[PDB]
C-alpha cells in the first residue's frame, strides 16, 4: 500500500545531550517503522530484531534523500547541513564522499521521489536476513509485497523508464556497505558527539 | 598456497573477458573492476557450488573447522544469507552468471574513467536477467528483485569475509606455525 | 538503566578535564591544543584509572561498580577484557604501581605530541620530556633498589594504546551494557502511544 | 647483550608471497641472532614471531628511511613514494609511519644499536598469548632494555632524556602495527603494482 509508504516517510521529516540527540533519532525510526502496513503485526521480539539491524541504514537513507537539494554536504536531523566541519573534525571525510557519489548524487540524477525512498526504507526494514527473527519467512513476504507494490508505482508513475524498479533495487548494496562503514568509523557517536564534547572541554578549559 | 589464488585469479580474468562489453571498456577501468569485484565475484561462485553440499561450503568445510578457526559467525551468515537462499529459490547458473556480471559491471568503483558507460552495461544485463526470469519463471513475478536482493548479502559478506581473513584464517594455526618452524631450522 | 549511565559518563568527563586543569603547564598550551589532547587521550586516560582502581579486585574493573569478565565475554568482548586484566591489571598488581606513577603515566599520555592537528607539538613534546624526567627521578629515589622500574611503567604504554583502540574498535563499554537494556529501551519506544 | 644486537641488525600472486617469505625470513635470521632467543622453547620463539613480526619490519623500514623525507625505503634500497601509498590506499598509515616514526627516529638521530634494542624489546614480548613461561621471556626483555640504557647513558651522556624517548617510539609501533594489518599495510604496497600489471597484460590478448 503505497500511499501508506508515502504517509510515514512524510510525518517524519554534557555527554547526556548525545545520549538525548540518540534517543529523539532511534524514536522517529520506530514512528516512521509502526506506520508501515503490518509491522506492528509482528511479534514484539521481531519488531526490535528488524529495528537493530536497520536503524543504521534507515538513517542513511533518509539523510542522502533530504541532501538532494544541497550541494558537497549532507542535511541531518536538527536541520544542519555538514560540508567537512563536524565532517572534517570527526575525520569522516571518506564516509562523506561515499554517501555524495554512492547516494545522494545518484538520488539526484534519477530524481528519486518520495514513495521510492520510502519503500526502498520499508524494504531494508523487512529485512529477513536479520538474525535470530522467530518467522523470517514472514518478513521475506511483508517485502514482497513492498518490492511488488514499488514494481507497479514505478512502472505506471514512469513508463518510459522500464529499468527504474531495479535501478532502486540497485542502491541497497551501496547502503549495505556505507551503512557497515558508518558503524566501524562510529560516524554517528562522532557526528552526534562532535560539538557538545568540544563546547563543553572549551567552557571548562576557559 | 599462493598458486591456488594465482589460478582462481586467472579464472576469474578469462570469465570477465566473455562477459559481454567487458572488453570495449577501457583497459584502465576493466582492472579497477576486476580489483573492486573479485572477492564478491569468488564467494558468489562458491556460495551457488555449495548447493551441492549440506551444511557446509566446498571450494568440505564444515561448520566445526568454521568454528575452530574463529570464523564461525561468517560461515553461519554464508550459509544462511546465500547458499541455503539460493538452494531454497533454485538459482540456476544463468542467473548467477548475470548476478555476477552485474557485481563487475559496478559503477561505484573509485576512479573510472566513466562510471556511466559501467552502469549503462549493468542496466543491459539486468534487463537481460528480468526477461529470463520472466520466460522461465513466469508464476514467480517477484523472482528478479529476489536476485537483485542478494546482492546486499553479498556486499557485507565480502566486506566481512576480508575484515576477518576468512579465507587465511580457515588454512589455521598448524600450517603457519610449520612454515615459521621450517625458517627457524634453517641454519 | 541507561540515564544513569549517561550521567556516570558526564561525571568522568568533568573528573577527566578537572584533573587535566592541574597538570603542570596543561591549562598554558593553546585551548584548541587542550582539546585536542583530550580528545586524543581521553579512552586511554580513563582504561589506565579504572586498571589502576581493580589492582584491588580479580578478574573485574571497578568503575567511578564492578564487571567481571563473564559480563565481558557473554557481550563478546571477552578478549579485549582479559587483555585490560592480564597486561595491565595484574602487571599494575605484580610492581604495585602508586598514585604518584599511575599519575605521571596519565599526564604522559594526556601530552601526546603524536596528537593531530597541534599547533606546536615541539611544546607538547617538551611538557611529556619534562614528566618523564619527573618520574624517573621519582623511582630512583622511593625505588632505587629496583633500577628497571622507569622502564617498566614506560613499557605498560604500548599495552594501554592497543587496548585503547581495540577498545574503541569493538565498542567495549557499549557491548558492557548488554543485548537487554537496549532491547527493553526499543520495546518501551515500540509501545508508546 | 649490546654488540650481537649491533651484529644482528647489521647482517604473480606468487611473486608477492615470495617477497613476503624472504622478508619474514629476514627477521627470523635477525631473531635467531638476539642473545637468548633460540634457547627459549621453539613454540614460545614462534609465539613471540607471530605477535611481533609485523612491529619488527615496521620498525626496521622506518628506521631505513631516515635518509628521506617522502616516503619509505624497503630493504632492497627501492623507494616507495608518499602517492603511492595514498593511490594504493594506506596513505593515512603511510603518513603516520612518517610523522610517528621515521621522522621521530630522524630528530633523535636513533642509532642502529638503539633500532636493535628496541626490536629485541618487541620480540621478548611477555603480553604474547600462550608463552610456556612468559617470566623467562620478561626476564630477557629486562636485561635487553638494562643493557640499552646502559649504553644510551655511556654514548650519549649529555642526553639524559633518550632512553625514555627511545621507549615512548613503542606506542606509535603498537598503534601504527595494528593499523597495518587492518588496512593490509603489506599486501598492498608488495602487492599493487604486481596485480595491476599482470591483470592488464592478461586483459590485452582476446
Ligand atoms: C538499538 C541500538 O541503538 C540504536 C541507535 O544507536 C544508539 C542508541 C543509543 C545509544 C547509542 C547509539 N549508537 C550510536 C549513536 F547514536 F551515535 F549514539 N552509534 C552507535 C553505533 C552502534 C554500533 O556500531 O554497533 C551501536 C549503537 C550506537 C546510547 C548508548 C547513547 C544510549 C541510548 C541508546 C539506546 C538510544
Ligand atoms: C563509564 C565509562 O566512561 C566513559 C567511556 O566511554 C563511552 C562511554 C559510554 C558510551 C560511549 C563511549 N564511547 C565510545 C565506546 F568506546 F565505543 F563505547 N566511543 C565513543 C566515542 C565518543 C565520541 O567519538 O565522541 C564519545 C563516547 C564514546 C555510550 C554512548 C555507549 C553510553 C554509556 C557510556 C558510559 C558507556
Ligand atoms: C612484506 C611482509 O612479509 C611478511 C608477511 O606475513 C605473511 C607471511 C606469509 C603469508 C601471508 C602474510 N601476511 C601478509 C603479507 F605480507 F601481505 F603477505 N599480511 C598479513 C596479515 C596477517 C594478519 O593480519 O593477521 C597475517 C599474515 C599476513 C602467506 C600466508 C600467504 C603464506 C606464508 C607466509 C610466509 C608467506
Amino acid at each position: 500500500p503505497v500511499e501508506r509508504i508515502l504517509e510515514a516517510e512524510l510525518a517524519v521529516e554534557p555527554v547526556t545531550n548525545i545520549c538525548q540527540a540518540a534517543d529523539k533519532q532511534l524514536f522517529t525510526l520506530v514512528e516512521w517503522a509502526k506506520r508501515i502496513p503490518h509491522f506492528s503485526e509482528l511479534p514484539l521480539d521481531d519488531q526490535v530484531i528488524l529495528l537493530r539491524a536497520g536503524w543504521n541504514e534507515l538513517l542513511i537513507a533518509s539523510f542522502s534523500h533530504r541532501s538532494i537539494a544541497v550541494k558537497d554536504g549532507i542535511l541531518l536531523a536538527t536541520g544542519l547541513h555538514v560540508h567537512r566541519n563536524s565532517a572534517h573534525s570527526a575525520g569522516v571525510g571518506a564516509i562523506f564522499d561515499r554517501v555524495l557519489t554512492e547516494l545522494v548524487s545518484k538520488m539526484r540524477d534519477m530524481q528519486m521521489d518520495k514513495t521510492e525512498l520510502g519503500c526502498l526504507r520499508a524494504i531494508v526494514l523487512f529485512n529477513p536476513d536479520s538474525k535470530g527473527l522467530s518467522n523470517p519467512a514472514e518478513v521475506e513476504a511483508l517485502r514482497e509485497k513492498v518490492y511488488a507494490s514499488l514494481e507497479a508505482y514505478c512502472k505506471h508513475k514512469y513508463p518510459e523508464q522500464p529499468g527504474r524498479f531495479a535501478k532502486l533495487l540497485l542502491r541497497l548494496p551501496a547502503l549495505r556497505s556505507i551503512g557497515l562503514k558508518c558503524l566501524e568509523h562510529l560516524f554517528f557517536f562522532k557526528l552526534i558527539g562532535d560539538t557538545p564534547i568540544d563546547t563543553f572541554l572549551m567552557e571548562m578549559l576557559e
